[PDB]
């Protein structure tokens, strides 16, 4: 009598399961296609709270639409990974994924079994990775001209693109500055600050850091040049034993003596600081109001309760050692900056620590007229920082504008010739799926995809040009490398690998069991 | 401020409109594919009232699912037309239609504009009609051997197929009998009766008609041989003027005289009937109880209030003229039958009018153990009656089992070679769409569609055999004409034309506006 | 204290009123733009009952969306009028109207007062009517080649366009046949019948009429050649005085005598009919069952209770006089038809009265696979019948494909040069508004409107070609007159006048007061 599997449950099997997933994928892909490339357009997303995000950024859009559909969630993971590993090409990856799903449907409607499609995809994907390596050009991690093209390509189609030359130079300087001694780039050592102002061109690089604290006492200097900075993360307050201790006073005179002893301990703390040669002081903990006095009388700029993250970046920029024992503070622990100034910026008072010599962290101060405008500039700067970092780390790049996908597509078909059996249809499918990129670029530019594809495919055939792609302005096939349209090899390798792995995962599903 | 278009309304534009329709079509198609062919399976459909229909019949299924979706409704119209014009191939037509929609999607995703797809389809469809004429064989409307194969093919895969030889012979006799003098077949002159009994083999042809009435008075004979039948659709009651008239009686004696005068009028009516030589009488109106008496005294079998439809078929079978004036009833108006008997059949008393000489209407009495079993036998008999009728009328047939579709497909591709431009992709699409039939046949038989298609396509290429199709039992390509697997040209021509016109109609839609 | 004007009321003044109307107009226009021209697309409209309409037809769409917005309702009236007066160009007229509203907004945002805009529009419109007369070519009401181009142009872009040559010839024959002796065309004498069948090419012209009634008695002939038809709209039943009358019978013998007298009156009625020479009889009233007998004995085909509208059209086709006194029926009242046949069509029995000699009414029998497909063919046939009628009546045509609007636009700008003052801006606005047609045609064809407009405008400038328009296939400016793309002058004159009058009406509104 009673039901075995839960009654409160929907279930989709075989064809229905496949359709459910394929459909979800395609629909996710279709909602971001319009954003792709130079003539890409932006979405405005409103949440249930009435908050607005306007952005071109693929993965951002996908996160902000609060998608519940279980298969869509899988595709969105593709975009999230692309973001983590590369920082660019999120839309590309998702769109390729959707296309693989769509091409898989044609094969499944012919009765090719899912596992065979999967097998075929896996083969094509491996081959694509191999081909992508032969396709990439080598570049040096210090080739600023090429790094700058990498950044500018990233910003193309973003609306921040109006300022792409200036932005790219700044971004290339910034990333170059924080490259560690193992040759790696930590996106975190480039602090992004966002502040309203006259325009986007007011955006600047700061060799140093911005600190959202003010000097602890107005009697201290507001400005100081060639400063010797002290980083202290112990507190400048009267020290207190760990074991519970209480004073007992029985003589009225001894009353003052304890107060005075405490005042002296504090005076001594400041004197030890002065002795190191420091004129500027950032402290992670608190500073007794009396110590604040003494510091000011010594002409020392001090800030209290500085964010741990701030101390860590201040250290990186100036060469200072964060100290936990005032007793052990020497001149060798002090950091150095050309200028430390408290000044206002968009009506906020902050402490600028700038003109450091060889900073290991820096600040990109992004400026624009309005908050939402800035936010999007920032999102674009993030994309560029990403790919510039990838290039510096990998030393491998490829041409953009769909050229690489077409070359890939063309070679994969050659590969498919030698595949025997049904698996072959899957390999050709995979090949054809890649052309979604050059097609969408044209589509978004109001061009005719079918004919441009014909033209671009031709320029790649024989022993033609792997760099040939559609210029969505002139309408001609051009040499994208010569035009400076390039991207890190890592964008393509990741996007394709991600799309392949996730669609293979979905195509293996023959049963969906949803609850509640 | 206020909304222009109604607020209580959903709307789907461009891509969304196309998907909505394409999807609906495909889903309708997919729900009947499983029924197609020799290894086709049946659906059991339950309505909101708890009534059951189990059937293989495509259009029946689609009517019984109470489909609300507006695009689906359009596809269902394809099945309904096929039923009206042919009586068979409803599943085929719907499945082809779905396939055309699916192939259209691939072209639309490449950015081929809908109107171009449409144009292409129209071309292919016209070409197909031309090709179908050259593909058809001629047959004579009196070729019983070929007509019998036509019927048997129809019944294959129906469960009534257990009795297909017997059924086919009966069906062919039946249709042959009602062919008019212009060579046309009216499916209506073959009355189908359904009655439970020992088995389906008890099913028989009746040269004559079954009447659901009993003789009007038990004093009349139950049986009568070589009968002279009278058809009267005026009433045997006392006649009454149209102008209002009343009798006035003032003399007591004249009281009887009026009653007697009426009795005489009735006696005279019967005597006029006897004088024509009639021993059996069917009357469309009523018969005064006194006339019933006189008729019985004269040994005349009479039935009253016979359905107009019954009178009309009785007339067609026996050669009688339905008369409206008893005065004008002569022996030349009488019909003839070998046997008129009232007898029981499944516990029901009815009047059999059988063994007529050259009947122009006839009765197929269908027998089976249970109601739902009979119903389906009947549905199959209907299909066969249809195609036999089509063959007799058209004189053109083609080979079955997917052979004709494959030949069509192959030729249409040849045609497409000479199409310049984008329209060509649509023509090839159309061609490939047709192969859904041979694919589904194999699929339903658990065979591998991809390889059998390869084999069948090969048998058709060069100057091979237009009759080559997959035998879903042996697994081989065989000569379907030699195996007696044939269908009226009209089933292919209509199915294809219907699918083409309705999918073209849908593909022209770019906006869906639904209310409430 | 209490409110003066009703409290349950919204109100929009000045700017808000203007925006409300302008907006409504534009939105209505925008919903039908997509349907315009050769590459136009169709909408699928679902009502609250779940009934579907799929159509390209502008005014049909606007009627089926149940639009409540008060200003939209006004624009819809534009479409309805175009339908009544012309039968084609409904979309054109509505789109022009929207455009006038949009161009009016630009002028209102510059602070040009509404009345001045209005004044300007009125001037432009009057000028346009004058210019349209000089632009039109003359044609003879019997120039079948030109009438045929007119029809084909009409059907272009409709999906019935697949059969446009055949359809056009039939339509031209049909309209030509019903032209009266004052040279006018009543669209009502061309009866449209819709019946499913093998395909749209089965569509045919019937010189005569279809009657949905079967012969009254099966004993009558089903077919009859060179028939003499009798039209009777009195009844063939026993006549009854107006003054109340009753028979009194006192003698039993006189009983029969009254019945017989009535039978004789009926026999006499039939005999009088036979005497006129008639073999076929259509009666608007009833026919006594006994008369039906006598008629059949005389070999006369008769139908009873024929729709008044049917009698009227039967008369028009055959040359018969509908008679109300059987006594006064002579041979000169009889009509003539080559063939009168009762036969089946899509499983329906009807009476065909065809092959009449010089019919003054005819039937277009439209055929297609499915109901919704047919409906739309019919809608297109209606459009063509309309413009063919217009041409025959007016004798004036103009070139299509936007050429005329461009010529108009160009001349109206010339006119505006000599307008002094602000009114001038309104005249140039009007001029520019007309270009919405050539723009939308291109747009719908995926072409670039801005550049094609530049090209077309050039071909018209100087003393160029008034017939020059965009070919939306080749992409070139071509001679639309040479390509046979033509329309009745009435389509442009009415569309423009309608748009002008209704937008002027709306622009005069400064206050909207809505209730409830
Ligand atoms: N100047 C250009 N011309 C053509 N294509 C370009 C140009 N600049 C960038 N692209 C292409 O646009 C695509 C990336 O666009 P974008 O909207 O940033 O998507 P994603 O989120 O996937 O990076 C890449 O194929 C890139 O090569
Ligand atoms: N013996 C057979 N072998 C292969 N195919 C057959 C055979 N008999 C019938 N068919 C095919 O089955 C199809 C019709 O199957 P059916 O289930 O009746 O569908 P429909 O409702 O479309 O007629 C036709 O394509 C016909 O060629
Ligand atoms: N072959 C053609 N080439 C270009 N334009 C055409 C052609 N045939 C018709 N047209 C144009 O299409 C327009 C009519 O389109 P249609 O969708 O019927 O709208 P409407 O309901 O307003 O008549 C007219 O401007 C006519 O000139
Ligand atoms: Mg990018
Ligand atoms: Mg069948
Ligand atoms: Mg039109």
């Amino acid at each position: 009598q009673p039901g075995v599997l839960p009654e409160n449950m929907k279930r989709y099997m075989g064809r229905d399961a496949q359709r459910m997933n394929i459909l979800a994928g395609r629909i996710i892909a279709e909602t971001v296609r319009s954003t792709l490339g130079p003539k890409g357009m932006d979405k405005m997303l409103v949440d249930d709270l009435g908050d607005v995000v306007v952005t071109n950024d693929g993965v951002t859009i996908l996160r902000e639409m609060s998608v519940e559909h279980p298969a869509a969630k899988m595709l969105i993971e593709v975009a999230k990974t692309q973001e983590k590993e590369v920082g660019d090409g999120t839309t590309t990856a998702v769109v390729v994924a959707g296309e693989l799903l769509r091409k898989a449907e044609e094969l499944l409607d012919q009765n090719v079994h899912p596992t065979i499609v999967v097998k075929g995809y896996q083969a094509a994907a491996q081959k694509a990775q191999e081909l992508l390596k032969t396709i990439a050009c080598e570049v040096g991690a210090q080739d600023k001209e090429i790094l700058t093209k990498i950044a500018m390509t990233s910003i193309t189609g973003k609306g921040a693109e109006k300022a792409k030359e200036k932005l790219a130079e700044i971004i290339v300087e910034a990333v170059s500055a924080v490259v560690d001694d193992e040759g790696k780039v930590d996106k975190d050592l480039i602090k992004i600050e966002k502040k309203s102002g006259a325009s986007i061109d007011d955006t600047e690089l700061i060799k140093g850091v911005l600190v959202d604290k003010e000097r602890v006492s107005a009697q201290m200097p507001k400005k100081v040049t060639d400063a010797k900075i002290a980083l202290l993360n112990c507190a400048i307050e009267i020290k207190e034993t760990e074991t519970d201790a209480e004073i007992r006073i029985t003589d009225p005179a001894k009353l003052m003596e304890f107060i005075e002893q405490e005042e002296k301990m504090l005076k001594d703390m400041v004197a030890e600081i002065k002795a190191s040669g420091a004129n500027v002081l950032f402290c992670q903990k608190g500073i007794d109001d009396l110590a604040q006095h003494y510091l000011a009388k010594e002409g020392i700029v001090a800030a209290r309760r500085v964010k741990k993250s701030d101390m860590e970046k201040l250290a990186k920029a100036t060469g200072a050692n964060v100290i936990t024992n005032i007793k052990d503070l020497s001149a060798q622990d002090l950091g150095d900056a050309g200028l430390v100034e408290e000044r206002k910026i968009s009506g906020d008072s902050m402490i600028f620590v700038e003109e450091c010599k060889h900073p290991k962290a820096v600040t990109m101060l992004i400026r624009g007229t309005t908050e939402h405008v800035i936010e999007e500039v920032a999102r674009a700067v993030d994309d560029a920082v990403g790919v510039v970092g990838c290039t510096i780390e990998d030393g491998r790049i490829v041409s953009g504008g769909g050229s690489t996908e077409v070359e890939l597509s063309m070679k994969l078909r050659e590969y498919a010739e030698g595949i025997s059996g049904r698996e072959q249809l899957a390999v050709r499918a995979f090949a054809d799926a890649l052309e979604v990129i050059p097609r969408t670029l044209a589509e978004n530019a109001g061009l005719d995809a079918i004919e441009i594809l014909v033209k671009v495919r031709a320029a790649h055939a024989s022993n033609g040009n792997k760099c040939a792609g559609l210029n969505v302005f002139t309408g001609a096939v051009e040499d994208m490398c010569e035009n400076g349209v390039v991207e890190p090899l890592r964008v393509k390798t990741q996007a394709i690998q991600s799309a392949a792995e996730s669609t293979e995962m979905l195509l293996r599903i023959d049963d969906v069991i949803a609850a509640e």
